[PDB]
């Protein structure tokens, strides 16, 4: 598609202000002529990067920054160039959550992070610990209410109990290759949950909108939340606290902090009209305030207007859960993290998988890019230059270097053996420099996606990778091995993630070509 000049187009969230956001945009129009739509369409988070890839979307997409990188590397965001005196109006931090491979992809709106919300009425004094949870309940379900109810569907809720003990998306002394969903911390935080479930003091089915539901209701006397979410409860009359979440095994629990961001559509026509928008209308105290008593945004990013809104104690509590937990990464790999995580939470609670079958799943789900990366990446290198890397495998090592080993068996033999069809691919697709390496993309995912998922063909798509990126050194084309390698691995992760992850991924592979 192609993306209409002369006004904007604006997507958030389905929580958030977009009431407020639209007044902001009527204000616009109101100087400029530009009429500004603001849409909150569902899964906009997947749909973005799908519809940008064509050219297609909003102007303006709005989201936690975490999932930027991602659509910054696939060349979906254009890069953020506000002068210094902009720039020195919003926390430097904030700058920092969007920033990528040095550039600013985004500009930063404010930051979130999950607190308790408890009913004062219910519970004069909120629970420090986690394990106290339990034995409040029963004392609550004498009364015919609940100690406890929140969105178990999305695991952004859970991950801070996960946190807590020792849980982690991506080592952080980031050790992308180093990921803590599977180890000891996480188990603890994941089987506490399963026990609430086990045990009836929570569902496995309850949801956002159950949740905020009994909360603002009064027949639950905790849950949850982000600041958006404080609008309804103040329309409900909940006489509400927020505060610190609770500790588990005396450690506190580690929410992973959003910026709420607003990234500019590489393929929009309209760039100089979204910045006017950002900057001098939205990133403003006026600006702000409309979104913000609409669904409040937590800690602005803006330094004037928060330090009218940090004297709120509700925000003060955003801000201590937020020390406690971290900002969470934005490298393109989060999408599979969340993806993985999600699925393993779910199939916890509903009983579908056990907390150790359910994260030993994550693990290799969050795990999967980058190892396949350093198997593809090593075999082609090797392949092309005739040696080996002799750098350590790192995290996962014995199943990297026993991939590799296999590959090397059995890609050789696929490479010998199919010679002459893939000197009849390689003079076809006639590939001269990294511009025709990025064409290759399309085609794997016509020829090998398309097709039947099993080990055979996907040593066939590294098989021929190799071949190319033997080709690419011959002709002084060494430097485009690596992207190829990164296209290769790209296409195999992303459309057979789900039968990867049945295989056990790269452990599936050693076990099924085994001598
Ligand atoms: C017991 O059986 C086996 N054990 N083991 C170990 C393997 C098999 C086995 O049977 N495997 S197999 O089923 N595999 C495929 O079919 C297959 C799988 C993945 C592929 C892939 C194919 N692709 C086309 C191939 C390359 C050579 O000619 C292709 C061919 C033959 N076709 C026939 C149709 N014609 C139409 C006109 O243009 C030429 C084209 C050539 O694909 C069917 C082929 F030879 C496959 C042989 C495999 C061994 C069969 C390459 C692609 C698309 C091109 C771009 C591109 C770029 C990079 Cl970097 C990387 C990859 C690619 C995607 O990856
Ligand atoms: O549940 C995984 C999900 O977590 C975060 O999404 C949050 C978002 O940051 C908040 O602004 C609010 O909308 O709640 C969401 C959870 O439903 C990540 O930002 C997101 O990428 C991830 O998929
Ligand atoms: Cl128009
Ligand atoms: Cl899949």
């Amino acid at each position: 598609g192609k993306i209409e000049e002369g006004k904007l187009v604006i997507w958030i969230n389905g929580d958030k202000g977009y009431n407020g956001l639209a007044e902001v945009g009527k204000k616009f129009e109101k100087d400029t002529g530009i009429k500004v739509t603001v849409e909150h369409p569902d899964k906009l988070e997947e749909k973005f990067p799908q519809v940008a890839a064509t050219g297609d979307g909003p102007d303006i997409i709005f989201w936690a920054h975490d999932r930027f990188g991602g659509y910054a590397q696939s060349g979906l965001l254009a890069e953020i160039t506000p002068d210094k005196a902009f720039q020195d109006k919003l926390y430097p931090f904030t700058w920092d959550a969007v920033r990528y491979n040095g550039k600013l992809i985004a500009y930063p709106i404010a930051v979130e992070a999950l607190s308790l919300i408890y009913n004062k009425d219910l519970l004069p004094n909120p629970p420090k610990t986690w394990e106290e949870i339990p034995a409040l309940d029963k004392e609550l379900k004498a009364k015919g209410k609940s100690a406890l109810m929140f969105n178990l569907q999305e695991p952004y809720f859970t991950w801070p109990l996960i946190a807590a003990d020792g849980g982690y998306a991506f080592k952080y002394e980031y050790d992308i290759k180093d990921v803590g969903v599977d180890n000891a911390g996480a188990k603890a935080g994941l089987t506490f949950l399963v026990d609430l479930i086990k045990n009836k003091h929570m569902n496995a089915d309850t949801d956002y909108s159950i949740a905020e539901a009994a909360f603002n209701k009064g027949e639950t006397a905790m849950t949850i939340n982000g600041p958006w979410a404080w609008s309804n409860i103040d329309t409900s009359k909940v006489n509400y606290g927020v505060t610190v979440l609770p500790t588990f095994k005396g450690q506190p629990s580690k929410p992973f902090v959003g910026v709420l961001s607003a990234g500019i559509n590489a393929a929009s026509p309209n760039k100089e009209l979204a910045k006017e928008f950002l900057e001098n209308y939205l990133l403003t105290d006026e600006g702000l305030e409309a979104v913000n008593k609409d669904k409040p945004l937590g800690a602005v990013a803006l330094k004037s207007y928060e330090e009218e809104l940090a004297k709120d104690p509700r925000i003060a509590a955003t801000m201590e859960n937020a020390q406690k937990g971290e900002i969470m990464p934005n490298i393109p790999q989060m999408s599979a993290f969340w993806y993985a995580v999600r699925t393993a939470v779910i199939n916890a609670a509903s009983g579908r998988q056990t907390v150790d079958e359910a994260l030993k799943d994550a693990q290799t789900g969050s795990e999967l890019y980058r190892q396949s990366l350093e198997i593809i990446s090593r075999y082609l290198r090797e392949q092309a230059t005739g040696a080996a890397d002799t750098a350590p495998m790192g995290a996962s090592g014995a199943t990297s270097r026993k991939a590799l080993e296999t590959l090397r068996r059995v890609g050789d033999g696929v490479q010998r053996n199919h010679e002459t069809a893939f000197q009849g691919m390689l003079r076809k697709l006639d590939i001269k420099n990294e511009d025709d390496v990025k064409s290759l993309s399309r085609v794997m995912i016509h020829v090998f996606s398309d097709g039947v998922t099993n080990w055979g063909r996907i040593v066939t798509l590294i098989s021929f990778g190799a071949f190319v990126a033997k080709h690419l050194k011959t002709i002084n084309q060494e430097s485009c091995i690596e992207p190829l390698a990164e296209s290769i691995t790209d296409v195999l992760v992303r459309t057979k993630r789900d039968w990867l992850v049945k295989q056990r991924g790269w452990d599936g592979f050693v076990e099924f070509f085994h001598v």
